[PDB]
């Protein structure tokens, strides 16, 4: 994070321990759930890569997926050298041009990143690009760890349909499939993977039903 | 949210972690009680849409209801477009009168959301309008989740009358009936749906009894 | 069918008796299967609606699916009536411009159908339009009749993967699903709903195996 100073200049201001601690608890309590990506972004909002790295480095308990997150980040950096035509050399006394690794933080400091994040001639984000690389790694972890998949989400006679619907959408959310497939899944697979009593009730509800009407209708099973 | 610096300038700020955390707990622990609507407003009071979405996108349980809220928001934006003239050809370089998904903030950036909130030409307060759309979705869920209903709420023979009242009013609230219906229900259905022993006493109090008088007299029956 | 003779003089002929019979048998035996849609066309190519109406009528055993086809023809004709309305008072020496019902062949005579089909001003092949309207009705029936759905198709333990994929694919076509959904099911639902022994053998293939490679690999499994 950075604090502006009189004259239009900026200085580094450290990230809060509570924010770092809150990130670790979200990772452990939710076990790399799908909600570990968005909460992280808010906790890491207006931050540089240097501070973001600390949070990721603070945890050593789960390093199987933090290692996967690392692979994707350097992959984006490897791709970054071509995505951005190499700028070439500039005179001495001027800031260096940012590369893939500078975005990751394996090499650069918070001040160089602060100067890049607040450069009047060529302002460049180094932490929005990096957090995105981390988030792409975080999402792969969610899908790899997801316990039961959408096709296997099913309702038992005892299970109330509502409960089965929450599990189905949570899994559908963990996956990032095309919306069209989701529509076929949310209108067909949902009625299909139900207890047969309420499935017949959903046939009574009609064709092209809505979630409010499906939930209101099977209120009792 | 929004932070205004000297000179009339406006900037975006992160949303505090505890506010996100408190919103998450209220949604899950209260199982979408009727206080998850106001609990959302206070925590989101004076914030930008970009940070709201996050709060709603940091919760992984009761996800089916979150899908209902998403649909309601889309519909409000549809009506907004119908009631807001597409300005059409506009001076290029003029902040675009925000459209439907520019109030929700999905198709727009936080800065222009802040710029519309205080736009000198025609400020569009994106924040209050979007929170209201979400609130309507939250309110539908409270009703759908509500376990029982006012008509079926009935004092147990051995159950005390006051407990029946706590159950009755909580539902006269969860079911958001018009105030006139509320007066009629409170003046009558709290006596009709009661057990006979206390009902006679409530009739003995006199016509238009008041709740203080009804609770005091039926105390210990 | 129709038959030009001299001076471009088109005339009417009888529809072959073994063509009416073949349509009946294709329908009675394939039970309105998917191939009924094209088999109909090959047996009705160049036939006017009148003769097509005789073929469909000769089938008297199945009359619920034929009604579904009939309900659809009425609609298509009502969209050709609204969008192509009565021209008005046609000048002397003109024939009423073809309407949707004339395309159906219920009102217009075979001669009038031929006059429009070869009309120098309105050469509208009434036959191919009615044939197209019928296909849609036949296709709804195929989807409505198909015995086993894709989610309900699962390989038998004593059955091969190739036999199961054939039952699975036949169904995908009867369901007539969107192409994006088709790819997901074909690359996934064909493995999830497979004998566990061959499912693991479809994992050693790699990622996105092709059907050519999926079968050869599970050959004897």
């Amino acid at each position: 994070p950075v604090q502006q100073t009189g004259g239009g200049n900026y200085i580094h201001v450290p990230l809060s321990p509570r924010t770092l601690n809150a990130w670790v608890k979200l990772v452990e309590d939710k076990k790399f759930g799908a909600e570990v990506v968005p909460g992280f972004q808010a906790l890491s909002e207006g931050c540089t890569p240097y501070d973001i790295n600390q949070m990721l480095n603070c945890v050593g308990d789960h390093q199987a997926a933090m290692q996967i997150i690392r692979e994707i980040i350097n992959d984006e950096a490897a791709d970054w050298d071509a995505q951005h035509p190499i700028p070439g050399p500039l005179p001495a006394g001027q800031l260096r041009d940012p590369r893939g690794s500078d975005i990751a933080g394996t090499t650069s400091t918070v001040e160089e990143q602060i100067q890049w994040m607040y450069r009047p001639q060529n302002p460049v984000p180094v932490g929005n690009i990096y957090r995105r690389w981390i988030q792409i790694g975080l999402q792969k972890c969610v899908r790899m760890y997801n316990p039961t998949n959408i096709l296997d989400v099913k309702q038992g006679p005892k299970e109330p349909f509502q409960s089965y619907v929450d599990r189905f959408y949570k899994s559908l959310r963990a996956e990032q499939t095309d919306p069209a497939v989701k529509n076929w899944m949310t209108q067909t697979l949902l009625i299909q993977n139900a207890n047969p009593d309420c499935k017949l009730v959903l046939k009574g509800l009609g064709m092209n039903p809505t979630l409010e009407e499906m939930l209101t209708a099977c209120q009792g099973v």
